[PDB]
């Protein structure tokens, strides 16, 4: 069982307990639920000599606690709060283990902090071991965080390769609940050489995006943090689909963010659209009202339709039989 130091430890007895007093128990605390948190709020404020004993007594073993559910917090710790010496110590037990680290539950937390923290030559090192691994990482549990880490921490130079590993993929991936995230951060981080492409296909597949329970969230994030150029290629798509798009699960989150942030002119031709448009024995506006989806859209096309159409929408919402 545990060493008399640390039962002892977990059960109170030790009020001021130190670093320098866990001696020769350092990688045990580490792999234990309270020993790790003690560690990692101590190394949060100990000096750096206190520090390097700690390190000094993990580093031997320290691919160990990479993989540890608790010993992973001691090495995130060093990324965050110690010396360049000791990162970079870290780095190299990592080297030749980023793709094993990546897909391993605690080791891809190990990555993400490393990524943060280490020097571009090391990031670009790391990186670089995922060439040709990349669509199994975006796609895997664990590996999908660390390519996130990656686009929002590494030099976009050095990103080249992930990118070339989507050419014709982001449909596939845009539709994975992992794969989405991933192509979110590209949208947000990476220079418009390398979006450029990712948009490309995210424009040509929109009308299958808007419908997908991961894409349409890829979609919404275009609408809600896009250039105009590309928000209006998406409200393209909703034109004259308004009525049959809001009544869909997806569709009309989409439709909702276009009435939120197409242009002054796009709002108006879309607003326009709903009054004019029939469906049956009624109007369009009349079905969609009492929709539980399309009545969000209705709600929002008022909040931000212009004085002028508002009349007209609500002159139409008049007979309220509903």
């Amino acid at each position: 069982g545990r060493s008399r130091l640390l039962e002892d430890f977990r059960n109170n007895r030790y009020p001021n307990l130190q670093l320098r007093e866990i001696a020769g128990h350092i990688m045990e605390f580490s792999q234990d639920q309270h020993g790790s948190r003690f560690i990692q709020l101590k190394l949060e404020r100990a000096t750096p000599a206190e520090r390097q004993l700690v390190f000094n007594e993990i580093l031997q073993a320290a691919y160990q606690l990479m993989v540890d559910v608790f010993g992973n917090y001691v090495i995130q710790k060093f990324f965050e709060f110690g010396s360049l010496e000791q990162k970079l110590a870290l780095a190299e037990r990592i080297r030749g283990h980023v793709l094993s680290l990546a897909l391993q539950m605690y080791g891809c937390r190990v990555i993400q902090k490393a990524l943060e923290f280490i020097p571009s030559d090391q990031q670009n090192e790391m990186v670089r071991e995922l060439d040709g691994h990349v669509l199994k990482c975006v796609k895997d549990q664990n590996g999908n965080h660390v390519v996130q880490k990656c686009i929002e921490c590494v030099q976009p130079q050095s990103l080249q390769f992930i990118i070339d590993a989507f050419k014709g993929q982001v449909f596939a991936l845009s539709t994975h609940p992992y794969g989405c995230r991933v192509i979110q951060r590209i949208l947000e981080h990476c220079l418009p050489d390398q979006t450029l492409p990712i948009l490309e296909e995210l424009h040509q597949h929109t009308e299958q995006l808007v419908q997908d329970q991961y894409g349409n969230y890829v979609i919404q994030h275009v609408l809600e943090h896009g250039r105009p150029e590309d928000k209006s290629k998406i409200v393209a798509e909703i034109r004259g689909n308004v009525l049959v798009l809001s009544q869909h699960k997806f569709a009309s989150n989409v439709v909702e963010k276009c009435v939120t942030h197409a242009s002054r002119t796009e709002r108006a031709v879309l607003i326009d659209e709903v009054c004019t448009m029939n469906d049956g024995p009624h109007s369009a506006l009349y079905t969609m009202m009492k929709d539980q989806y399309a009545n969000y859209v209705v709600q929002k096309m008022i909040d931000v339709a212009e004085p002028g159409q508002r009349k007209i929408v609500m002159h139409k919402i008049r007979p309220h039989i509903a």
